[PDB]
């Protein structure tokens, strides 16, 4: 098929925003395991690779609808210092995606491709679960201090 | 059978102070496992799930004595903010079922009703579980305080789904 | 994150008509099973549990967007005592729930959070299904007599337990 | 090969009935379920595939004759609403069946299609295998009446899925 | 309950729809087998197979709204002779397709039928998906010519059993 | 028993028509898999050894009704060259089949000798899918070119 | 540690050519399936994969030289068209590979960070065998046509699934 032409730029968007983010998630997750922290970079790395999966379903649909999936742009990688940096950092990404997507899903809607407003619609969900976790570890950032926090990761290896 | 008025309105008050309870206890797990307390919230969630139980066992005895169990009441449920409140108002609920199932048994014997009387009597034991624990929680945090108390029940996973 | 009002006020009045839904359908099946009406509390049962579902979908998108779950507050339980009357009554919950849920999809999807509103798509798919299954229990009814339909769900067992 | 235009003619107005049976019996299999009329629908849902395997082989035939296999036209669908409609409507389908597959198999058996006989042969002993089930079904529903016979084929499902 | 009449309308029409892409996707795999392109012919029958599944999820959200579905109609089977027509006929009713269910399902979701628009929602998905492979082989066909891509697809069996 | 001498003439008829297409299908088997036609000699060997299973099929009846099963006698083995040739060739066969079973169901089924048409009638049937597979595979051979059809059925082997 | 700033920027320079890799190769794979050319796209996906190891090994050694590697930035992604053009392009990719690694190897040893050059000298190899491939389809491709070479990995399924 051939899609609308804003879609398609909508799609080829949030490809770009996930790119980012399979970046700075796996660099913060190699990041974290090289400080020892070793249980929060296995999360870390699965984000990444859950990141990975939603690009893959974005180009899947833009080669669909007879687009070229944009793998050349990205956003400005964020690199955290500290633990606190780092979800600070990653969650600027998700807040960023889920505009990305709510605009979007209206847009796709409108012009009736249902089918590219539900990819966003799955997305969406993905990122609201994740911004939710990151909130959270924050919250017990400030509440345990970084070093408490830090003490229930690590592991002998 | 018919049971005897009073029997059943003491079955039918537990029954109350019970859906209080698994709604209180359900609430408690829900935040503290949104809150990222996760080996904490797996415990209330399974409190949660024995008061069901106590729920089931007392409908059951009522109906039995054919009586109409009171699914429509709720006594106010106690929300707690930090770890510490949602301890000392679980324990409440259990101080308060103590106190009730007690004078219960007392006069379910009294007025011949044996079996309403060792419904009580189990459902009383649990509850004098529970509290024993509540109590031994609440003893730890102010040993340890807070945040490291928190920080033995953490595990990397803090969902929503 | 932090959801609009007026849809956690949706989200909240629909977690209200779940745990009415809850004790009303686990009072059924309870009401049904001491009856001896077996192989339909059974089903009545599972009905329960779909609704603690909805229930824990909902509490966990209310507490994403930073609300309070609502588990203080009940609509009126509607008791029934005979089959059909039990029936009607949970076919007027779920024609509540249909009606609300339709209602906070469009202003969801209006407001953007397209999360909550899918959230409420999938319940209302749900509660379509059990008001089906429960019109078609009815026009059964209608069609054999209540005792004609109560003898294919009997079966040899105990009523308390 | 190339078979003779009227025997094919013969396939294909055969096949024409079949796509017409499996409609009619699909239909009538959805609708029983719908209704809650759960053993009796499972087996009208097989009777319906039973008449695709049917089309199979026609289709299969008729392309091995080289002709081209008729899949735009039906007949008309009888669709009942009682139980006795149903069975009435599925038993006229298989007494049009029966007669024609009866004719065909003389013409080509004088015409020495001998292969396409025997197709005919084993569809015409499944059609009045199915005649014979109806009418037996149709003779219990007049010894115990619609809501008795009713009783035996429902069971505790769901209307949709 | 009971649909609003233009819902059941557009659910009608795709199930009209699907009844015929399944007598033209079944007569095709058969057409196919028949010439020997085994592998493609294996293919061509699973996609019959899965608008036999849409067949049926679009007739149970019809009996649940109350309505009757349309067994009756067929359009016009498109039946192509070269493997390059086949393909051109299939990518035309999904073109079709496409078009009448986003048109349904922005109608579905203004008269707040959201559960009959999120049927549309997932056919619509899969007829996208079945053109996107068809553009594909009409695009390897260009690229390699018939001959050669039908060198791919065969298999020493070419059976009318 | 004692069958009528015509259906006896009949079956006798027929079995030396399979015992020339066991040959025939056997030896085109031989020279296609000595041509490296690796999967279509496959193919044809096991149609050789249905031949075969009717073969003795017929003897059986024969034997039924007191004949003597003639294994003596053999029309005329056609062997092609050329892939086109073999199918063209063993078409021919199964097409005298046809007729040479056709007019046997008649006579035996008029001589009330039911048993042994249903003999003839369930060869037919084997014949007339044999046919319409050698038709379809000449089909393919117009289409493709024997080359590129050839090209399907060769194997390192 | 603290590695020599020289080596860093080889490290970080090579790590820009996998990630630069990746995202080729993995469009490359997506294109090819998408068109249905299905057993050459598990090819092409799986050098993907293996471009992901090498970027992964580079990050674990910039961080024990107590360097930042570079997820930023990107080389120009080459999209071809055909499929003579996709493995041109690809090999377009590992021939700067090739040379990229060699002076590395050579500085890095120089300057006697050996364990450094060692990660160059087993990325070196493994690029070398692809070009290898490469070079082989592209000769297979020159000897066929397009057209028959394609004929050979096609394969009825050809979607995006999701
Ligand atoms: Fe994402
Ligand atoms: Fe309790
Ligand atoms: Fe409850
Ligand atoms: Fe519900
Ligand atoms: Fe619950
Ligand atoms: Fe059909
Ligand atoms: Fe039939
Ligand atoms: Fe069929
Ligand atoms: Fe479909
Ligand atoms: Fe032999
Ligand atoms: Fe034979
Ligand atoms: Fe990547
Ligand atoms: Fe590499
Ligand atoms: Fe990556």
């Amino acid at each position: 098929m051939q899609g609308d032409p804003e879609v398609i730029e909508f799609l080829n968007e949030q490809l770009t925003a996930e790119l980012t983010a399979i970046n700075q998630y796996f660099l913060h997750a190699k990041l974290q395991d090289h400080k020892g922290w070793t249980k929060l970079a296995k999360y870390t790395r699965a984000e990444s690779f859950d990141e990975m999966r939603h690009a893959e379903v974005l180009t899947d649909r833009i080669l669909l609808l007879d687009g070229l999936p944009n793998y050349q742009r990205l956003f400005h990688v964020r690199v955290g210092q500290s633990v606190t940096e780092m979800f600070q950092a990653d969650r600027e990404v998700e807040l960023e995606a889920i505009d990305r997507l709510r605009r979007g899903i209206e847009v796709m809607r409108a012009k009736h491709d249902i089918t590219s407003a539900n990819v966003f619609e799955a997305i969406l969900a993905d990122e609201e679960h994740h911004i939710d976790y990151l909130e959270t570890q924050l919250d017990l950032i400030e509440k345990l201090g970084e070093s408490l926090y830090l003490s229930t990761v690590i592991e002998q290896t």
